[PDB]
Parts: structure tokens; sequence; C-alpha cells
């Protein structure tokens, strides 16, 4: 399928726009043209703030998820509500793996601990505008023991558990009720390898 | 009176309210500082909290789908971002496109999926509209499956934009391999290949 890489292209330099705790990048380069010729100078701003480490909490034996509640303002603009239906992540820091990274969030986000974990898709939620790249990964869980409010709140992460069925999880993102990408994505490979998986455990 | 709204969630847009939207940078991309305060789920309200949002503008994605001949018209293309992260920054995607004013997402379909696959377009059908990463960026995309005929693929863009037909299940298993990792094609592959039968026979 794709013919052209890294050698095809010459990033000529990148330049920071803004730093706060994320960083607006500027990428200037040439590439090969689809006919063979190199392309005039390109600029792209491209928003740099590390990647992601996704989730899904799956209850085999009750066919469950478990999902997880909170605000994101960015959703306000574009939504009947800020307040989304998500899937547990957490920024990959430093040396860490995408497996630790998910399960350690797990505890935090849900207070479930996964019992066996097996990865699903990697994915980049625009390539036209963001660095950005998330690992799946599903996760084995009782259902049964997710935590609730906290009294105490995190101000930052601030998160209410929700357990509903696998099937209308489901709905919900053909419905248009969560349609956040890493969400959606998930959910709909648990739609297609479900089956699958409840064998492969229990 | 006029009943709420119904939420699959606790709060709505009543519930927090948004004091300012400070400006850290401005391109064709602006970077937008939200400055706001929100219920918690104890039922307190949180202090003012900050967070840095990449605005970016909407889209508009299509799916050509070839019911009669199952196959799907997918387009090349290089998207630097995926550089670091990728094995090429040439990635395979769905007819995509920016919506602005005055203008349907359908349109929007319709207009790229002849400058970047010189396809027509018959028939759409709403698929599905998702935020990309509502944690620090705005962007939108709505999706939608096209009628097409794979045989009339082609194209304006064509150095800029190399278009590939390949059969229905060939995309599904670049999917699943990870060849196609863009969100836009995964999230509009995977529904269709949970779809696909019923599509056919009602574009039957
Ligand atoms: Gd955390
Ligand atoms: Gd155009």
């Amino acid at each position: 399928p794709v013919t052209f890489g890294k050698n095809d292209v010459e990033i000529i330099a990148r330049e920071t726009l803004y730093r706060g705790f994320f960083s607006l990048d500027l990428y200037r380069f040439r590439h090969r043209l689809f006919n063979g010729q190199m392309s005039h100078e390109v600029r792209r701003e491209i928003f740099e703030r590390g990647h992601a480490a996704v989730l899904l909490p799956f209850d085999p034996v009750r066919d469950e998820v478990v999902l997880i509640e909170q605000i994101r303002i960015a959703a306000y603009d574009t939504s009947e509500t800020p307040w989304l239906l998500e899937m547990v992540a957490g920024m990959i820091e430093e040396g860490e793996s995408v497996e630790d990274v998910a399960r350690r969030e797990a505890i935090e986000e849900a207070g479930l601990i996964v019992k066996r974990t097996k990865p699903v898709l990697s994915f980049l939620a625009s390539p036209g505008g963001t660095s950005e790249r998330s690992s799946i990964m599903v996760g084995e869980v009782d259902a049964t023991t997710a935590s609730g409010i906290h009294g105490l709140a995190d101000e930052n992460e601030d998160i209410r558990v929700h357990v509903v069925s696998r099937e209308q999880a489901y709905q919900w993102v053909e419905e248009g009720k969560i349609d956040n990408a890493a969400s959606v994505i998930a959910l709909q490979w648990l739609q297609l390898h479900h089956q699958a998986l409840k064998n492969e455990w229990a």
C-alpha cells in the first residue's frame, strides 16, 4: 500500500510557538510528491501534548463494561454537555509502559484492580494537528468492586464510575451518547470481538 | 414548563460556568486557555480551573463504500505529526475536509470526494460524529458512508494525494494489524465491518 517513508521527508526544522503545560510546535519540511518530485517548504502547526494509554474495563462473567464520567470543557462548544462517558486513561510519563500506565489509572480512576490485560489498538487522534497517540488495551475486571464519588474531590480529575452492560454501552456509541475517540474505538472493538474474548477469558 | 433534555451523564452545561478564555497563541490554528468552575460529584463547587485548548476547527469525514463490489476507496497522504510515533508519516485515510460557515457536513463530504478521490458520491448516510481528544482539543469530526462505484476511482490533488481501492475485508484487516491507525479511518472501518450486510441490503 503506502510507498514513501522517512527518507522521503526532510524536516528542515521545528520550533515551539507556545509552551505552558502543553506545547504547540511548528514543523517545517519538504517531501516526495506522488509524482516523484519534492515539495516546497511546507509548514504545519502541531499540538504536542504527549501520548496516551487507555484501558477498556471489561467484566467477562457479567458481560458488563465500567465507564468513567468527568468533565472536558473542550467538548463544550459542540456537545450538549462537557461531561463525558470515557474509558480509563492517563498520560504516559517518562519510561512507563502503556500496560502499567493503564493498570495504574484503573485503580486511581475507577478503583478497580485489573487482572489480565490484552492489547487492542493504537491510534492517532488526529494526524492533521496533533502528534498524540493512544494505545487502548482491554482489561479484565470485577464490575462489582468499582469505587464511588470522593468526598474530598480531585478537582483536576474528578470522576464518577458508571457500570452498564456491554450491549448497552455499545448502543450508546451507535446512538451518539458516547463520542470521544478512545471510547468509540475500544467499544467498537469489543462489539466485534467480545464472544471470542469471553471464551478466551473465564 | 418544557422538561429538561436527557443526559446519559450526571451534569449539564448549567453546572459549569466559563469565566473567560485568555489566548495563549494564535495562528491558523489557535491555542486558547479556558478558565472555569463546575460542580463536583460531591455536590460542591470547584475552585477555578485553567486548561489549554487546541482550537482546530471541525471536520467532515466520508467513507467511500461500494456495496455491490464490497470495496472501499482509500486516500494515501502525509501527516507529519505521525512522524515521531509511526514508521511513516504517510497514512491511509478517509475523505475529509474542514467545515466552515454556511457549509453542511454532507456538502464538504461530497465536495472533498471529488477533489481528493475523484469519485462521485451517490447516496450518503450519517454514520457517527466523534470528538478527537476532548482533553486538549475541541476538534469534532462527523462521519458518513458514501455510496460509491470503485471502478470510478481516479484527480486534482493526485500529486499530493494517492487513491487506493481495496476490498472491505482487506481494509479491516489493515486496521486489525495497524496499517490503518488514524482515528477517522479506524472508527469508520469498524463501524462498516459491523453494518455492511445491512448497508448492502439498504442500498441494494
Ligand atoms: Gd490520572
Ligand atoms: Gd479540500
